[PDB]
């Protein structure tokens, strides 16, 4: 039985009216419905969407179980976290439009019931939910393991995913050690090439008459602070004052930390928030929270984003929030994606403590022409293409990307495979490590092994050019885009990517 694209949302609304928790998600969908429907039709017109098998898909939202104790549903409308719920909403909508057979679960009862009656070919779950899956199913949970796609915002690096290696390194993460293929982890932003980038869609309501008259609509000296709760505002006053010299400063806050001059609007409904963004020249980052959606929404509406620079980068080594996350990734700014893949004039990444630099950025932004912008990968059509490619082409059970995409590179000592790929405008592709892990295979890529040994280490395969000595991976679950060798070179698998669609190679569709 073959999937048919859907262009009507009534079945979806009915499925989401089954739990109150889904209420917030259901409303965002309704606001974005016409965009979604334009996008599935446009994709079907550009690319052949026929001949897809209709999948039975479990979607288990562990974060919405009582049993998790997360209280996300509870605070959804009153200024709590929404990033995750944005992502889930967009994933469900995508699956529905592509014509799959979605069974949504927010409870142990439903999880048990859907798995109970068989058929399931694909499972979207979070880490909290994955623990529940293992516990509910007992030992046969491993039978489903290759169908798992695990929503994990900040990402999982190989050294935390391999249970035995993580313990040999003393890592106490409660989040790691599932022993999956790390490409099964689905992230919020393309920051972890050991994982896959899932993302979400950036909500925007600018017609092309809004964009032509955007200069009438936007008040040139209006800034808005990013930061829904009071805590995030501690010790920002110098920064805010420099901004307040040039611009009014507005906030949407659910207050001891906020100066008297700030103009508060409270927490706004999605529509009202979108209008406030459309009238705003400058969205002001305070440092927290890390890697959320809100800055991209502002950029889509023509705001510049002032992005706090982190020198040293923040990570588990230096920031409590990061301790125990199953990754050693370092953030160079509040929103590294915004910093690296968007940049000026939309994104000004600045040292909050450099008054001169802050002042120059504010005066610059004040003087910039308004240019609303969205990377393609965060549109409806671009997210549909990405997830459609993943469902049709990612298989961890029984060759994608195809070998023709492989471009081998040598990281220097002190540089990771992530880095050397990125420096040549490529991205690391962990599925190709298996093709560069033997004497023969090396010769090809213009490195000669005068002696090899095996090792079980994330930093290998490695090459010493002085000694012509090669080390190969002994444990194939330890292949790792993350990690730099302190003294040797790494042999690194890179691939190309489509403009504005970093998850997909040119030949991947
Ligand atoms: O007054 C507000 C402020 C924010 N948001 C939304 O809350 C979401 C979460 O954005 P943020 O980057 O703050 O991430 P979080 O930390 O909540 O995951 C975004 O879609 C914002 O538009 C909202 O609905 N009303
Ligand atoms: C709301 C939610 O579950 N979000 C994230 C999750 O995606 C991530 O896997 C985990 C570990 O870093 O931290 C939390
Ligand atoms: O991870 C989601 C959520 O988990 C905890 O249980 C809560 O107390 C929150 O502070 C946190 O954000
Ligand atoms: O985003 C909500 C909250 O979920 C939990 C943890 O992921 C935190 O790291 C995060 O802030």
């Amino acid at each position: 039985s073959l999937a048919e694209i859907r262009t009507d949302f009534n079945i979806l609304y009915s499925m989401m009216k089954k739990h109150e928790e889904f209420r917030w998600m259901r409303l965002r969908i309704r606001r974005m419905a016409d965009a979604w429907i334009q996008a599935i039709k446009s994709l079907a017109e550009k690319q052949n969407l026929e001949k897809r098998k209709r999948k039975k898909v479990l979607v288990h939202l562990g974060l919405l179980t009582k049993e998790s104790g997360f209280k996300i549903a509870e605070t959804a409308f009153s200024g709590g976290p929404l990033g995750a719920l944005v992502q889930w909403s967009d994933l469900i909508t995508s699956l529905y439009l592509l014509g799959h057979d979605i069974r949504i679960s927010a409870s142990l009862a439903e999880l048990k019931e859907i798995m109970g009656g068989g058929g399931v070919e694909l499972i979207y779950i979070d880490i909290v939910g994955l623990a529940q899956f293992k516990k509910t199913l007992g030992p046969s949970w491993v039978h489903y393991q290759c169908m798992l796609r695990v929503l994990d915002s900040f990402g999982t690096e190989p050294e935390f995913n391999h249970a035995n290696y993580a313990q040999s390194k003393g890592h106490k993460t409660p989040w790691g050690k599932w022993n999956l293929n790390p490409q099964q982890f689905y992230t919020m932003f393309p920051h972890t090439p050991d994982n896959s980038f899932l993302g979400f869609v950036v909500e925007q309501h600018l017609n092309s008459s809004d964009i032509h008259h955007i200069n009438e609509i936007k008040r040139q000296n209006q800034s808005l602070v990013y930061g829904k709760v009071d805590s995030v505002w501690k010790n920002k006053k110098i920064y805010l004052d420099i901004i307040h010299t040039y611009m009014e400063v507005h906030a949407t806050v659910y207050t001891k930390n906020i100066p008297s001059y700030v103009k508060n609007h409270g927490i706004l409904s999605g529509r009202d928030l979108q209008f406030l963004l459309r009238e705003t020249k400058l969205f002001v980052g305070l440092g927290l929270p890390y890697e959320g959606p809100a800055p991209l929404e502002a950029i889509a509406n023509g705001c510049a984003f002032l992005n706090p620079k982190f020198n040293p980068p923040k990570s588990s080594k230096n920031t409590d929030f990061f301790i125990g996350k199953p990754t050693l990734r370092e953030l160079t700014s509040q929103h590294p994606y915004a910093e690296v893949f968007i940049g000026r004039p939309h994104v000004w990444t600045v040292d909050l403590n450099n008054q001169e630099e802050v002042e120059d950025a504010v005066k610059a932004i004040l003087n910039q022409k308004i240019e609303p912008y969205m990377p393609y990968e965060f549109t409806c059509e671009g997210m549909l293409q990405r997830i459609n490619a993943f469902i049709e082409k990612q298989d961890f059970c029984h060759m994608w990307p195809p070998l023709s995409a492989l471009q081998v590179k040598l990281a220097e000592p002190g540089q990771s495979c992530k880095q050397v790929c990125q420096e040549s405008q490529l991205i690391c592709e962990p599925s190709f490590f298996q093709h560069l892990n033997k004497d023969k295979d090396m010769l090809k890529y213009k490195v000669t092994c005068q002696s090899s040994e095996l090792a079980k280490d994330i930093l290998v395969p490695s090459f010493d050019p002085k000694n012509k000595h090669c080390v190969f991976q002994g444990d194939l679950l330890l292949f790792s885009c993350a990690g730099a060798h302190p003294r040797h070179q790494r042999v690194c698998p890179c691939r190309d990517f489509i403009k504005g669609q970093v998850a997909l190679c040119k030949d991947c569709l």
